[PDB]
């Protein structure tokens, strides 16, 4: 005999489906899971019914639900999320300096330092989707924007991960719409060039981890065979990240908001989160260390901000 179930791929949205006791799930709707679990091929258990199913979206209604709660056109994001919450609701999000953070599992530094140093700016995002498991994670349930970010990112769990690379692909979908960056190149040779940068490269900066160094000047190549100055005559963002390579980096109490550091080599390493509170926390996901000053291999830091404008 048949039966009655819910499909969705929002979980908001349900949609009442016919399931024939005959088939397997995928033959009837298509790739098909429970709680993340995959069962595309299985039949309906006799107790199924009033059960809630993620399913591809198959047609116009779902496409078009997909859309507007994820904010992605890939037909894979839906099956690449569903196998990674499939894990990372095995995680363990303990508090750690009154933060979210993650248990050592599969990986996943990379995502505790995102999560921790999230935490600490204040960013919204325009997906439904990360909105709501933001809100969930920042209250401690983390399973969900964790799959998120690794789907966003196209990862998966095991894989080591580049918290830049990271937040890149992340703040894609963070309302940055009203962050404006000005920076102005001057080469003694040259001359000069004035650039304004929107969306995540006005809040994002590869070449050096101290935001003072933007402001009096950073080295860089010029075309010209020469070494040209760049500095930022102008920030509007409530927060910036700036990011070298792992290199010795002094980390003094009162100067920045948080940053990781980064142990081991390009193929192999560690991840782990600095924030600066009444004392420095190293937060090494669940294990929580203090100290009044670092000196080590830091990759990103970031600084809050409101408004900049320059003297000069
Ligand atoms: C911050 C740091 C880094 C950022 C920028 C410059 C750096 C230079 C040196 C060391 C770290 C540096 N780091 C680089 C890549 C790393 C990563 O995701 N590696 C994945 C990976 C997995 C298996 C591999 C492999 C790479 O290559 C071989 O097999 C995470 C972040
Ligand atoms: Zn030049």
């Amino acid at each position: 005999k048949t039966i009655k179930v819910f499909t969705t791929v929002d979980n908001t949205n349900l949609h009442t489906q016919l399931v024939d006791m005959s088939m397997t799930y995928g033959q009837q709707f298509g790739p098909t899971y429970l709680d993340g679990a995959d069962v595309t091929k299985i039949k309906p258990h006799v107790n199924h019914e009033g059960k809630t199913f993620f399913v591809l979206p198959s047609d116009d209604t779902l496409r078009s639900e997909a859309f507007e709660y994820y904010h992605t056109l890939d037909e894979s994001f839906l099956g690449r999320y569903m196998s990674a919450l499939n894990h990372t609701k095995k995680w363990k999000f303990p508090q750690v300096g009154g933060l979210t953070s993650i248990k050592w599992a599969d990986n996943n530094c990379y995502l505790s330092s995102v999560l921790l140093a999230l935490q600490q700016l204040e960013v919204k995002f325009n997906a439904p989707a990360l909105q709501e498991a933001y809100y969930r994670a920042r209250a401690g349930d983390a399973a969900n924007f964790c799959a998120l970010i690794l789907a966003y990112s196209n990862k998966t769990v095991g894989e080591l991960g580049d918290v830049r690379e990271t937040m890149t692909h992340l703040l894609q979908h963070a309302n940055l719409e009203s962050a404006k960056r000005v920076l102005n190149v001057v080469c003694k040779h040259c001359g000069q060039k004035t650039t304004t940068l929107t969306g995540v490269e006005a809040v994002m900066y590869m070449g050096t981890l101290s935001y003072d160094n933007l402001k009096t000047g950073v080295s860089i190549p010029c075309v010209c065979g020469r070494d040209a100055t760049q500095y930022l005559v102008q920030q509007e963002s409530s927060f910036v990240m700036m990011s070298a390579p792992p290199a010795e980096y002094k980390l003094q109490q009162g100067t920045f908001l948080c940053a990781n550091e980064y142990t081991g080599n390009y193929q192999c390493g560690h991840y782990t989160h600095i924030t600066a509170k009444e004392t420095l926390y190293r937060i090494d996901g669940a294990h929580l260390t203090k100290m009044s000053e670092y000196k080590g291999p830091v990759t990103d830091v970031f600084y809050k901000e409101t408004s900049y404008t320059t003297t000069i």
